[PDB]
DNA sequence: CTGGAGGAGTTTTCGCCATGCTCAGACTGGCGAGTTCGCG
């Protein structure tokens, strides 16, 4: 619930529990080196910003986004993005998906805007049509037109 | 002949919620000008 949606109660990024994934006669997390302290450092600010608490988290379809900045204001109005559809490093973006008890990587961009119009703009276009009456609303949501 | 044990195979413990309406008209608008053949 507080976590990532749908992943078993404690899950990993790195672990090694099968022979199969084993090379070289490494074993356990020794088959990949990294300081304890840095260990420590991400997995704490990971968990940090999963905390719904702190408005840099929303569920799209089955992945959990993750976004940050040294402001979040915008990029939060994404949850209408979906939802309702209409010096620090800027918006790094992070959406992971869950296995049954570990994690994988969906997608990882660091663009500026945060703009979809790749396929929202396509999307819209593709939907235009001159209005009838002079009171109607441009965009209508996919609630209005399911309906 | 018996041991110790490294490895292969099976069992236990882990922790344990949420997303929200809507709403209305136009308008009235006049095409074009034309010519047929002909003996034994």
């Amino acid at each position: 619930r507080d976590g990532v949606r749908g992943a078993q109660a404690v899950a990993s990024i790195v672990s090694f529990n099968n022979t199969a994934f084993e090379s070289y006669g490494k074993e356990q997390s020794i088959n990949a080196p990294v300081s304890q302290e840095a260990a420590f450092s991400y997995v704490t600010a990971l968990n940090y910003l999963l905390n719904p608490s702190n408005r840099q988290k929303v569920t799209i379809a089955d992945a959990t986004v993750v976004f940050w900045a040294e402001r979040s204001s915008p990029a939060e109005d994404i949850f209408a993005g979906m939802f309702d559809p209409p010096e620090s490093v800027r918006f790094h973006v992070l959406g992971l998906s869950p296995n049954a008890a570990r994690l994988s990587v969906r997608f990882w961009e660091v663009d500026t805007v945060g703009h979809m119009l790749d396929k929202v703009g396509r999307h819209y276009r593709e939907l235009e049509i001159i209005p009838q009456f002079n009171n109607e609303q441009e965009f209508p949501s996919l609630s209005t037109l399911l309906r």
